[PDB]
């Protein structure tokens, strides 16, 4: 009966049906609100194409993949049983057209990945993947999966001229000397509309004021999505506690009556915005208030030359350049000229006096005349700007969500993480953005897979948002289908089993002793039978099904956080490879931070594809499963730069320029594969140099930088980030390029040519990276987020500068890395190792 919910609660990691932490019914209203858009999408999606989830793109095939193709021909090896045959196919051949040569379906060898539907084969991501790494395309003549397995179980305010007023009854803290006062804010966005304070009373375990705090704003002037933000400072001032309350609720009603709100502690931050109260009734500070103002909010239905240039200059500025009163007044008065420029929209809607009813009304009349916005080519950066912490207005936000509707599934996957994170900026649990994510996930198994893990990542470690996210996740699981529900169940079981082991093993050490290795092998063997399922989807690569542990190859690593090095057999017999699936299980790193950085790395890779560049980044899979815990895709055949330095020189900082180049030579079997490895490195190094510099994570110790035995360099472990260095371009990296100290080479000139083009290619997307960077810091970096933290990326991307000025600017950073040489790395050695 209700047993289905218990399953969902184990899948979610939180109990949606609990009501111990609500002062209203918004969450329950949202659950019931989402039934329709779920069922709507469940009824509309193509049952066949949903079962096989073809992963396709419409992006043009890049230059680097054309100049690799030969005579307009690619070979596809189709498999029967033991023997296989190879067929001549043109890039334009639809999977339906490949029937004639050989109803059945073409499933990729060793993966739950299908080549079906009305798209040319060049447009399938797996096909594009094989061409990049120079791999043969292997497929099987299989029977299309049954849609029955995906089957789903059947499921007036403006007539009110009164001033707003809040009765502060008092604060209550079960356990704690100075004085304390309460601050009440009417908020819209990050903007404080109206502020009133109490008097500083002695900070005891119970403090009562019983005061009426009358605001200057009127009830009619309160906009939808306005927060009463209640805060506690002590006294010399320092913030101690905060809590928020929506003044206009989910049913357009003015909030009314008695409230006792348990509050959040301290240590811009997305957590400061939440409508959730602290679930910890027993230990947290509370506050008691009264609102008493049946009141519902209604709904709605040439310039001089010198000024135009002032307007254009304002519109032209970056998203972090703040607006003065003068700028705002300009934007608002020329409302209609600003409306003609989509790029003006963030700035224009930040010039709105939201605490003024008639202005908001005019703004809404203004939104009804948005032909130019509706016709413009979708700009994600611009769209993302309207979904950040500076916009609390649903109608403003919904025109951003409108633009997201035209994104194809491939592009949704690119931005999905940060779209999920942007739910944290929504005033209300039921939003256009929450609904958009829900329907994109139910429309497609791959988006749906990742939507699950992203939401689950936050539910597991965010008291501030778990409730909202839990509701969306439940809404998702009730329409994804029995097949996936079973998939998710398997996966959840496996990782909750392996996390226990990770944490148990961590306890046993205070280096790796002889018996810890057997203790691990003992506990893994315990699981291999009862009760670990022998086949589960790899969360960061839903195309792979892992099978049995390779227990001989599993280890604990020589690091003070003692992570697990697990290896699995592939559960797919059709798998032509022999490779084990390698996953690191780790506690102690904030792998949320790794997720956000890795996702931006993917965006940079997609940016570079628009300009026919491939910089060979390895943005390894990574899933944060909980608080300072998660999994890491093992990149095979790889080792850290430091360990390469240790295995020749030893435990000293006397680093030798030659080692890396003669490490690569001994791993290359031919001279053909050596220069392939050298080239792959030149690109790799340049890819990471630029990407890390832009992000402010360039100065790293070199055992947090790795290389594969085929040249591919890649940074790892992105959690928590004398003189410095813009990035890591050490003399050993330079020796591979053929240069030494102060020279040039055919490979170094290439490296600069790649850097410059890559750097300027990101600069073409300045705004987008800026917004994703700001969002990242606010939603995933609880350590920091000051205004100055976010402003770093303006400098790094040299906003306002011409191309050549910025071209040189980077060439300088490269030159700085040569000037510094080993100094920074040597300092790091004295710092971390000693
Ligand atoms: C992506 C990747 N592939 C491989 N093979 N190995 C690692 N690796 C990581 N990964 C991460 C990622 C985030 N934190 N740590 N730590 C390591 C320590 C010593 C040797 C290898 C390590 N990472």
């Amino acid at each position: 009966s209700q047993a289905f919910q218990r399953q969902l609660t184990a899948l979610i990691g939180y109990d949606v049906t609990d009501v111990s932490n609500v002062h209203d019914d918004e969450l329950e209203f949202t659950r019931r609100g989402l039934v329709t858009p779920r069922m709507a999408e469940v009824a509309s999606r193509d049952p066949k194409l949903y079962a096989m989830h073809p992963w396709v793109t419409s992006k043009p095939l890049p230059e680097y993949l054309w100049k690799k193709i030969a005579n307009n021909c690619i070979f596809i090896v189709i498999h029967r049983s033991t023997t296989s045959q190879t067929i001549k196919v043109s890039p334009d051949d639809t999977p339906g057209a490949i029937l004639q040569s050989f109803d059945f379906v073409l499933r990729v060898c060793g993966r739950d990945e299908y080549l079906v539907g009305e798209t040319p084969i060049k447009n399938f991501q797996w096909v594009r993947h094989c061409l990049k790494n120079g791999e043969e395309i292997h497929v099987v003549l299989d029977t299309p999966p049954d849609p029955a397995l995906d089957e789903v179980r059947k499921e007036s305010l403006w007539d009110c001229d009164r001033k707003f007023r809040v009765k502060i009854r008092g604060i209550d803290i079960p356990v704690l000397d100075l004085t304390v006062f309460v601050e009440a804010n009417i908020q819209h966005g990050q903007q404080v509309l109206c502020q009133r304070r109490t008097s500083p009373k002695p900070f005891t375990e119970e403090v009562l004021w019983n005061v009426w705090l009358e605001f200057s704003i009127k009830i009619k002037d309160l906009p939808k999505g306005a927060l009463l933000n209640l805060q506690i400072y002590c006294g010399k001032v320092q913030l101690l506690y905060y809590v928020n309350l929506l003044l206009i609720d989910h049913r357009f009603l003015l909030r009314r009556g008695e409230y006792v709100l348990h509050m959040w502690q301290i240590s811009f931050n997305a957590d400061k915005l939440t409508s959730a109260t602290n679930p910890d009734k027993e230990n947290s500070m509370s506050i008691s208030i009264l609102l008493d103002n049946p009141i519902a909010l209604p709904k709605h239905q040439e310039m001089p030359n010198q000024l135009r240039k002032q307007l254009e200059a304002i519109i032209a500025t970056d998203p972090l350049n703040p607006l003065t009163a003068e700028d705002k007044e300009l934007l608002w008065h020329f409302r209609y000229e600003s409306l003609k420029h989509p790029k003006a929209y963030p700035k224009l809607f930040s010039s709105v006096k939201w605490g003024q009813q008639e202005i908001v009304a005019k703004t809404y009349q203004l939104l009804a005349r948005r032909e130019v916005w509706d016709q413009s080519a979708l700009d994600v950066g611009l769209t993302m700007q309207l979904l950040d912490c500076n916009f609390s207005d649903e109608n403003v936000r919904a025109i951003a969500v409108q633009k997201l509707e035209s994104l194809e599934d491939d592009d949704v996957l690119h931005y999905l993480l940060q779209l999920v994170q942007a739910v944290k900026f929504e005033p209300y649990h039921d939003s256009a953005l929450a609904r958009f994510l829900l329907k994109r996930g139910l429309r497609n198994k791959r988006i749906g897979h990742f939507l699950f893990w992203f939401l689950r990542s936050e539910i597991a470690q965010s008291r501030h948002y778990q409730q909202r996210f839990a509701v969306i996740l439940e809404a998702y699981l009730r329409g994804c289908g029995t097949a996936m529900l079973h998939d998710f169940t398997q996966q959840v079981q496996v990782i909750e089993m392996l996390q226990k082991v990770t944490l148990d093993i961590k306890s046993l050490s205070a280096d790796v002793s002889s018996q810890v290795i057997s203790q691990l092998k003992q506990k893994l063997e315990n699981l291999q039978n009862s009760q670990l399922p022998e086949s589960f989807r790899v969360p960061y690569d839903p195309g792979l099904k892992a099978g049995a542990l390779a227990i001989e190859k599993c280890k604990v690593m020589a690091s003070k956080k003692k992570p697990l090095w697990l290896e699995f057999k592939c559960a797919d017999p059709t798998a032509l490879s022999n490779e084990t699936i390698g996953i690191i299980f780790k506690h102690g790193d904030d792998l949320r931070q790794d997720m956000l950085i890795l996702q931006i790395l993917r965006i940079m890779e997609s940016i570079w594809e628009t300009e026919s560049l491939d910089l060979c980044l390895l943005p390894y899979g990574c899933i944060s499963t909980g608080d300072k815990i998660g999994m890491i895709e093992i990149v095979k055949d790889a080792t850290t730069i430091a360990k390469i330095q240790q295995s020749t020189v030893g435990n000293t900082g006397a680093f030798k320029d030659e080692v890396l180049n003669h490490w690569l030579k001994e791993k290359s079997p031919t001279e053909e594969k050596f220069q392939a490895a050298v080239e792959r490195f030149v690109y790799s190094c340049a890819g990471y140099c630029v990407a890390t510099f832009v992000l402010g994570i360039g100065d790293r110790h070199n055992d947090n930088i790795m290389i594969t035995e085929t040249g591919n360099l890649f940074h790892i472990d992105f959690g928590h980030i004398k003189e410095r260095v813009p990035f890591v371009l050490t003399p050993d990296f330079l020796f591979v390029m053929g240069t030494s100290g102060k020279k040039t080479s055919p490979h170094f000139q290439k490296f600069q040519d790649i850097c410059v083009k890559a750097y300027l290619a990101l600069r073409h997307h300045t705004n987008l990276l800026i917004i994703l960077f700001s969002m990242m810091l606010m939603t995933g970096m609880p350590q920091l987020t000051s205004k100055e933290d976010i402003e770093y990326i303006r400098d790094a991307l040299t906003v306002g500068k011409n191309e050549e000025d910025a071209k040189k600017y980077f060439l300088d950073q490269i030159e700085v890395c040569r000037d510094k040489g080993w100094t920074v790395q040597f300092n790091w050695f004295l710092h971390l190792v000693l």
